[PDB]
């Protein structure tokens, strides 16, 4: 057995869990809702859309919502991605 | 339409085609290989358990590799894992 620590310079992104959790809570509103980083944007109402962009725990991201409901949907998923909860 | 800069708290992790492509590159081998970090290790011949290890780009972890050819599993993997050309 061998062994060596490295430093993971490959891409990561949200976790499979925390991604289905935020689309169920993004679909509740009519609005459409983005994440955006760096220029580019994902559909926060998809998985495999949040799952594709590249961030890390800690890192600044840009929530973007349009449409009726925007205000609500911003506050509610704002909460949700920065691991707070508001009830 | 409203915008607004938020901290991701969410647990992130390898995405899936990095996962995959580990995966294949360690399918080269017939060592087993894991993945530690905080006590926690996975089978990185795996591409769920690469996936489910809380991880950063720029995090520091521990590769293992045990079997016949574990010293040339771990220096490939080594050199994928931090993005060395050779």
């Amino acid at each position: 057995m061998v062994q060596q620590k490295v430093e993971v310079r490959l891409k990561t992104g949200l976790q499979a869990r925390p991604a289905a959790l935020f689309v169920q809570e993004a679909n509740r509103f009519t609005s459409d809702v983005f994440l955006e980083k760096d220029g580019k944007k994902v559909n926060a109402k998809s998985i495999m859309g949040l799952m594709s962009l590249a961030v890390s725990t800690g890192t600044e991201v840009t929530l973007i919502a349009q449409g009726e409901d925007e205000q609500e949907a911003l506050e509610k998923l704002a909460a949700y991605v920065q691991e707070e909860v508001l009830q």
